[PDB]
């Protein structure tokens, strides 16, 4: 007969025994270096320049493009469940708005600044973050100002972006989050806020390690920000570029970032870990991007994973890797799930 | 008129300028610290105890359960395209096989050892890795031997697992990969190989940082390994347990691991980065698990991502985070994609 | 009788046993931290100002001095076998060309810029690196502009070199590689590219740790760059000067280098290892120089080593020591050897 | 006219200026972290079991196989020029000497122990190192005792090697240098010396990081040590195996090594640098092996390099990389060159 063989053992070495630390549900919580709380959540808003908009974005589940006259009813229940922060993205749809230098990015009449004034008035305790970039405002869809050859013009771009950021701060935004990845834009934005006497009031949340890749699809629908001719690979970091990401983190810290974003999130958890050493004294934020989000919904719909389960697994992942803040389209779900 | 404002700039600081390093496609390759090659790929095989099997696994796209009489035709084209390694999982379906101590795990008549002898004869240059565990062989589906209260019995389990590993080595396997996560099993497996005069011939590839979670669904179908009563949370590591994972990596290195696996992969890239310091002198392997794989297919089917694109993005992610080996169900695709 | 004595042993300690990790050919590959691929290779070209040249260089085996009208036939088969990058060296032989300030270094009529325009037109996917220095263009053969006492004039030299580098970039070179070792030339070259709006397009590949020594003999024949009166020991680093090399690496990184070269290679592998810490976020390139190359051929011809074997041994050495790029006269051989 | 362009400069930054440190020949000496002295040199001797031998080794320039009756005349002038240490290799040519367990390795009648007694008597101040291995004594030419399948038997090999080392110590050798690379042999050799009351008298100089490769050709002629059937790749380290080398250095230190050898030398300078951290408290020795030596002679004969120049360049390389001792076939040359 084939019988079950058992090799002769030596006494257990104490160094082998890890199991005492995780044999109860409370312990598996004790083992986290950071626990998820509601105040860590940052929820993106896509604000339309049609005040009555509430448009479904087909590729971005359960997220809409919203005008100002619809914001109050949308946000009231979220704030009531403990939402503490939002990140605004403007989506100007009125024709003849977009141009080569993103003039409308800081249009006082535009959806972001209108959105800021609305939220400061109706939800004065909400912390307002504004994305800073030109892509939702340029005729060509790139994140900066271009040379004639279509490559990015660094100096003009950071000059423009610094203006936009300061103007959002002047309108009332508490935080600016430059998502452009153009060399040296943090220095100029910080200098701009210093010159405007707003640097002591305005958190600079840099998208310091933001990678090019395949996970921004549904965002392009929500924000109508797809590039015209070419792609973003000469400024967004290459997925394999750990060295570049490390240098970008150091750079933006040095140039005045109060916090940094790693983007995408799950697919770049190692870069959050890198950032947790380089930027150990700064808050680190994970951005759970449109494609990562839509991927979780697609897999859950197919029965591969359970939505709530993998949402907790992925978001706990961010905290494990060193983040303490999360920008996520699942914020409404978590404001309910974290009660229980 | 609202006009485009441009703040006054200072001269560019050289420290700001990263763009010289990634403005051409060849450079975005120069920026990787490791490039993907075919010899890094390890392909899982699910071997049936019905020699004529070639059964589709509904939840695991394009992967089948295969008996020995079908292996040659399956593997010939893969080896011809450069496959260098396989990892074997036995799936014994004959009734009255499974028992409380996983007797059949090392049945010389069983699919793993038959699979080893087949591959050594027909594909003598293929490197054979065998998964080592009891879950595919226990009546209760857990990875070790249980006490009456249903908790894991450490000493009996590692005694049994050491036997299994040595027996696979004795049959011809080049490498054993214990996936059980039971405290101290590497020491006993290594001592077992030393006593059998096989330690100088047998690579010990420990699943050192293997987490409990929501991503093993489709594997349970392929391997018929689902637990009976309870789950694996008292031995698989808690997703938030970075400290435990760090300690597990150190432990298994100390107890004789020649290499380590981090599992799952994408959702645990930060742990690969941790491992790349702790286990800097050892090969690190990412396991792209059944649920991560099925998730990529589900999202691609929904048009969220492009399959090939995100496959390269995710697998490049592993290398970026410090892995130099990848166990992946996408090995056949990559053996074609890496030619081009 | 003298008989074979065997001392009494203790049981094997697991910590002693390394052999599990390297007992199979696939494993000895798993043990490399980086594998050699074709896209890592950079091949030097010596371009003549006689368009029809294809002159053998007696001291540099299998390498010729080539004019532009012969380039297409020379490069077509190499690119077809996967060559991705070249490094250009100009060799102007027309009398009355060389002068004390290396005027011809950036002659639009000269072999480098002609070579750049030829390659951009006929091989538009090739990545073009240009050596930047004055030695192939000065009447005196030194790498910079001299004072009357014959010592290097730093300020004038870096002023001239910055111009040359920018002019090559303006002509189409993707990368400039200053090989002069004159203090602070990287800062000025980078500032020059920034002022010319080319820094976002031009990789600066500094020969940061370049040593004086006995291994440049055959290069002096190919490039007709031998100094007049004196040697290069006051700017090329002394072979024993680890401290200086460490400081040079830090300096050039700080002044804008996107990548660094260690030169020579095999005889300075320890400096590559130093560089892999100091410049961990940057690509590191080994230059397998003329004398190291000619040394391998001489020893192989004498039957001391096998050419292919020691070529792989030495080039794997570079990767082991932390390089991820290799400038090597053996590129044609490797474009064939890496297929197999 | 094409005229020499000079870009506008900024004032020199002090951080750019390294040249103050190496503008004079005395300074290029000040810049070495260690200077070459005669007492750092260790000279290999190949001792024949024919007492009157003085046989030229065709592939090893200027080195002979020497019997005991010729030793005095050979060594007298070397010691007179300051030779402080030798490393002995036995070359028994009498038929019926070699056997599967290397019985003759510690034959009191054999060339090593005769060589030890000769040198202790006639040159009592010379420091005697003995190579410890079985390859010059086994019928099959491998470095240890084999199983029937021809693979190395670890336990028997280290048992035999420990005996040999202790027996050389008992005969008068001051130092034993095990060159076998078999797992755990240092522990057993050290325990053997402790049991023999010789550990307080006997330096253990481990060849801890000894690589397989193409550079041992001429040694095989001198020592008649070429393997029978197979090669040494399952115990000598793979050239790409930095991780293994790091682990081997740590291991042998832990098991009792008083010093370590890195072998080969020039082609592994990065491993010396690794060793200088891992083994910072221990002397590190470079072995300039037969093929590296013969390579320098071949290139010098071809006029690629100047022999003396490259000998100093390479040996200074060892010291730069962290060695403080050098085993080298060029010791006679250096005992003359270091006077001047
Ligand atoms: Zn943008
Ligand atoms: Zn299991
Ligand atoms: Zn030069
Ligand atoms: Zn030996």
């Amino acid at each position: 007969m084939h019988t079950a063989e058992f090799l002769e053992t030596e006494p257990t070495e104490i160094s082998s025994v890890l199991a005492g630390g995780y044999n109860h549900p409370l312990l598996r919580q004790w083992q986290s270096e950071r626990q998820l709380t509601k105040n860590m959540l940052i929820f993106p808003l896509f604000i339309s320049d049609n005040p009555d908009d509430f448009t479904e974005i087909d590729s971005l589940p359960n997220i809409n493009r919203i005008g100002v006259n619809r914001l109050k009813d949308y946000l009231k229940p979220l704030v009531a469940k403990g939402l503490r922060s939002v990140i605004l993205f403007g989506v100007p749809l009125i024709p003849g708005t977009k141009d080569p230098v993103g003039t409308a990015a800081d249009d006082p009449a535009g959806p972001v600044i209108q959105g800021i004034k609305f939220i400061r008035e109706y939800f004065p305790e909400l912390y307002i973050i504004c994305d800073v970039c030109l892509c939702e405002y340029t005729s060509h869809g790139h994140c900066g100002v271009l040379y004639d050859d279509g490559t990015i013009n660094r100096e003009r771009s950071v000059s423009r972006l610094a203006a936009v950021a300061v103007n959002y701060a002047k309108a009332g935004a508490h935080c600016v989050a430059p998502s452009d990845m153009i060399d040296g834009r943090i220095r100029d934005i910080k200098r701009g806020l210093i010159n405007a006497n707003l640097a002591h009031k305005t958190f600079v949340l840099s998208y310091a390690a933001k990678f090019s890749g395949n996970l921004y699809g549904p965002f392009r629908d929500a924000a109508c920000s797809a590039p015209s001719n070419g792609d973003r690979k000469c400024y967004q970091l290459p997925p394999a570029g750990r060295g570049l990401a490390r240098r970008a983190l150091e750079r933006d810290m040095s140039e005045g970032a109060d916090g940094i974003i790693v983007k995408p999130s799950t697919f770049y958890l190692d870069i959050m870990r890198d950032a947790s050493e380089i930027c150990k004294d700064l808050p680190i934020c994970a951005y759970h991007v449109s494609g990562e989000y839509a991927m979780l919904h697609a897999a859950a719909e197919k029965g591969v994973v359970d939505l709530k389960t993998i949402a907790f697994e992925s978001h706990q992942g961010f905290l494990r890797a060193g983040a303490r803040l999360i920008i996520t389209y699942l914020a409404p779900e978590f404001l309910d799930w974290l009660d229980e």
